[PDB]
């Protein structure tokens, strides 16, 4: 009963899950800031450190906000979030796997792939690349015979706290200095590093955030640009000394200036018109396009190989989360003995390359005569 | 960033494998085997790997070894990549990595409990092979042509919009004229006396074209 | 016993529950609000977007864009 | 009788339309705001916070007319 | 522009993971809320909720016929390729 971890200490599951301890009922459910109102680079940089040094809070509600505000961030982060989903995957056995292991392994296989919440659980796990780690809960339930999760709620990011010592274990913000722990067993992390560091600051939010603030400042700035420009003002220079019913008039008369409009003034009035917005939508445009550009960069790599690569680093870091918390947790808990922590069952995504069909069709019956080429290595390649 | 995560994707793209000492014989192939199935089994290699890329910016990407018991194998079971300031060359030699102890010297690091990776780019020492030694002037001349450009930005085409109210005038004609110059927007119109001047003023006078120019030079 | 029609209820008569804030919940001038019957809702909640219900449609993202062309047009 | 739903809590199935229970007859029948008559960023962001916090007949509304409305989208 | 990035995703590759992903979470929708709700009413007995029929979107991308036509019968000679695999290819 006492189930030991992938580290080899023991402790006692809990079915319950951990914000529903009737302790955590105050600070699970928390209003969102929305922080990316009237950013100023002073406060940007304030906030970044503040994460730095271990409140994560302002950080992701930053994110959650250049996400949902930003298209051209939104959709560069929706274009490499399904570029993961895409892949197909198995779980591979352990290396020189025996009957037991390989059959646990497929078993495993065909349940992931016949369980409706993993494909949630992919999708979640991929809010770690702008945020910088993606927190799920596992409801643990009953499936028959095997104690296998029927849920996974992806819980806010702006609820866990990094230690302010050793900087790298997430823990539940329950008020304190230290910060409420994970319970084990229940909490699916994915932390993808895109750049080395702490937990913090390996989100892309902390590249992303200038780039984004000079888009959309100058987005704005542009649009109050067109707000005025093309009209000029139309100021009439009144005679000191008219009546103050002869003002009225003459504003009624300057405001109701429109299409093909024509009137008479007496010699002493002036209606002169003078330009309220003087320039050209070269800069704003300019600035633009360098934003969305660095934008583009940061997420993908360009604006088609550097893209491959991405996606191979990012899907083998999910994989090794997954691995680390998604199979040994299975594993451990439906079986009783102690589960080999060397040798499990590791998923594995199907990142090769696709072959071009042509190519190897005329080229492989040419090299066959002669050489030994294994059926497999060319079974591979689609079937 | 960008530039600097694809050339670190580069590295981990590559497949590799622990090949035995030249003309191995029977024990030293089957020790060879055994490290190439263990470190290809091993979660802790890409990330040994991932964190080594550091040491192409800062100079040096230095990681501890917490040492583990694997069955009958002292082998590690975790890679904690430190922050490299916490590490001063020795003042002596100068390239010896030490930690830093609040000491002239500097504690020297324990043995066998600390990875260091060190990419020289550039021949020389420690601190100086880094590229962060290159990239500093490019970076501030970008950032700062950056900044220029937006503040800029804030604000052109948008002239400044001035009154001159004539000499004399009553302290409350004065707020009442900079509340009406103030609600200039949308095609705004209206009335001001003969002896009032309302010119509007440029704030801004350029094109966009020098600092894109620095701003493509530089990256 | 098989559906005859499936009608499609305006999207704005449905209020996320203030509480667990995943769960659609039939609007009935009520805190909580009344739940949908069993068996008798087809819901297709379609997150393009990690988040809550209210969060994952795309009018969060297009509004600003909307705005912006139509101003100017 | 008593058919159990996919969480596998029991309940009884009625053949009753949710909507047609002689209760919900003057919350079913809304005419809609067309919020998106002379928006500004301002209000916009409004709503938005409104449906995040549950609220979500505002967005739902504004999301109809920037359906209907920009021909692009 | 933006509008069109937001919705397609670049005004082909692109557009056919966003069917592909769209159309896979209407299928666990249809799947959660078509498929068992009238296994449940129509049938007497429990319904396993473990294995229950699922709808499938047949969004494989079409293959192109004639390197298929031409490629096929070289690698088939030497290798037992499945005339289903095949198959799936248009028929």
């Amino acid at each position: 009963g006492r189930i030991l971890d992938i580290s080899g200490q023991p402790f006692d599951f809990d079915d319950e899950m951990q914000s529903r301890s009737d302790e955590l009922a105050m600070v699970m459910k928390r209003t969102q800031e929305h922080p990316s109102s009237g950013v100023t680079p002073n406060r940007a940089a304030q906030m970044l450190r503040d994460a730095e040094r271990g409140d994560l809070t302002a950080q992701a509600d930053l994110a959650f906000d250049m996400e949902e505000k930003d298209t051209h961030l939104f959709s560069e982060l929706s274009k490499r979030r399904l570029a993961i989903q895409a892949l197909e995957w198995r779980i591979a056995p352990a290396r020189d796997a025996s009957a037991q292991e390989k059959k646990d392994a497929d078993m495993l296989n065909e349940y992931l792939h016949d369980a409706a919440w993993f494909e949630d659980a992919l999708f979640d796990a991929g809010d770690a690349i702008l945020k910088g780690y993606s927190m799920q809960e596992i409801e643990w339930g009953w499936l028959g015979k095997m104690r296998v999760p029927v849920a996974l709620h992806h819980r806010d990011p702006a609820l866990f706290c990094a230690n302010p010592d050793n900087l790298n274990e997430l823990r539940l913000r329950d008020a304190s200095y230290h910060g409420l722990e994970l319970q084990p067993f229940g909490w699916f992390m994915h932390r993808a590093k895109s750049r080395t560091g702490y937990v913090g600051t390996n989100g892309l939010v902390r590249t992303l955030i200038w780039p984004f603030i000079f888009k959309n400042y100058s987005v704005r700035d542009f649009a109050e640009f067109l707000e005025i420009y093309g009209l000029p003002m139309r100021v009439g220079k009144y005679p000191t000394g008219s009546t103050n019913r002869e003002k009225a008039t003459l504003m009624q008369a300057v405001m109701d200036i429109g299409r093909r409009a024509g009137g008479i003034i007496p010699m002493g009035m002036t209606l002169d018109f003078q330009s309220a917005a003087d320039g050209q939508s070269d800069p704003f445009m300019a600035m633009i396009g360098w934003a969305e550009k660095a934008i583009s960069k940061a997420i993908l790599g360009g604006t088609d190989e550097v893209r491959r690569e991405i996606r191979n680093a990012d899907v083998g870091q999910l994989a090794r989360s997954i691995n680390r918390d998604l199979i040994y947790p299975l594993l451990a808990l439906n079986s009783d003995s102690t589960i080999d922590i060397n040798r499990l069952p590791g998923i594995v995504f199907d990142t090769s390359e696709a072959g071009d069909i042509t190519a190897l069709s005329d080229a492989i019956p040419k090299l066959a005569a002669g050489m030994r080429i294994p059926v497999s290595w060319i079974q591979e390649k689609l079937h």
